[PDB]
């Protein structure tokens, strides 16, 4: 059934709960961004108003072909009602059109739903500085103190020298990068750039890429692969043997790939530096795995948490075990006790 923590109080409001068929007294459901765990069970055939972003928008038409009279896009940092509720739209910084949602209760209470986030001092100039927040559906994905990551930043920065250095050494190299959902596109975008390069792609990936309003995007993305030093390959590909694959169907263009593999954490943050990254290499293939996240660091949640401090906090990740309800728990009043909220 649906679980607490997709429901908010003193509405008939739920957040990112479509796949328990009709949820009894839901007036509204919300989607916080284009994610499979969070649309799960949307379609053509879905009858009740989902309220998102205008990029989350774009996609449900899209890609799901639910129909336009059931979207209801609504724009960012923009006092709106919705079934006599006052709710606000927040940008998340995750993946393209993903939002947080401020709900303003007619009793009073402030509720604030990060959706997936990764909490960035900026979030401290939005709309939130304005009013006190009392309860917090939190994104606790990296809750916990070993999970460091460096800045997207400095991850780019990384990627685009490794790849630039690897063609000019050899004009023959392919670069492929991974991908299996919306977000990440600095990467291949940022690379592309570099080489002077479009990023080739399937069609299914490029109409994916067109619903985002990136701009200028007609200039960066294409689906002739052959005309492209930088590709797109799904996640599961990224591996030797689909390496191998994928290079005997460029036809002798290319004698090296160079891939990139975007993971979240992999536990050689707990001792290595960006700058000291390698790859796995079999022949003329070489793999990088680069920890560029979208979602809050332990140290990025803890400010954003001590920031805001809210009277209460509802994790919405990691939940399904007792070990790990407990583990938060005790670093949510760690937080509170050093802070004196
Ligand atoms: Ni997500």
């Amino acid at each position: 059934t649906c679980p607490f923590y997709k429901k908010i109080p003193g509405t008939g409001f739920t957040v990112d709960a479509f796949q328990y068929g009709v949820v009894e007294g839901c007036t509204a459901y919300f989607l916080t961004h284009f994610h499979s765990d969070h649309y799960a069970g949307l379609s053509k055939h879905f009858t009740f108003p989902v309220y998102c972003s205008e990029i989350t928008g774009n996609l449900l038409k899209n890609k799901l072909h639910v129909q336009e009279q059931y979207i209801h896009p609504l724009p960012l940092d923009t006092e709106c009602i919705v079934n006599g509720v006052k709710v606000v739209l927040l940008d998340a910084n995750h993946c393209p059109g993903a939002v947080m949602i401020l709900f303003y209760l007619p009793n009073g209470t402030v509720i604030l739903h990060t959706g997936d986030f990764r909490a960035d001092p900026s979030m401290e100039r939005s709309l939130l500085a304005d009013q006190k927040v009392h309860m917090l559906y939190l994104d606790t994905t990296y809750c916990s103190p070993e999970y460091t990551f460096p800045s997207q930043q400095e991850v780019i920065r990384f990627a685009i020298n490794t790849a630039f250095e690897a063609v000019t050494l050899n004009p023959h190299a392919l670069v492929v990068c991974g991908t299996y959902s919306i977000g990440k596109e600095k990467v291949f975008l940022a690379i592309a750039d570099v080489l002077g390069s479009k990023v080739g792609m399937s069609q299914e990936k490029y109409k994916t890429l067109q619903c985002l309003n990136i701009p200028e995007i007609n200039s960066l993305i294409t689906t002739d692969m052959c005309s492209s030093l930088v590709h797109l390959l799904p996640m599961m590909q990224i591996n030797f043997k689909g390496l191998q694959s994928h290079l005997k169907k460029c036809g002798g263009k290319y004698n090296q790939i160079l891939a990139f593999r975007p993971t979240g954490w992999t536990h050689s943050n707990k001792f290595t530096r960006i700058a000291d990254v390698i790859p796995q290499t079999k022949g003329n293939i070489s793999i990088y795995g680069i920890p560029y996240s979208e979602h809050s660091s332990y140290l990025e949640m803890k400010r954003f948490v001590q920031w805001l401090k809210p009277q209460k906090i509802i994790p919405t990740v990691n939940v399904g075990t007792w070990k790990s309800r407990s583990t938060m728990e005790k670093y949510f009043r760690e937080w509170k006790l050093e802070a004196g909220y």
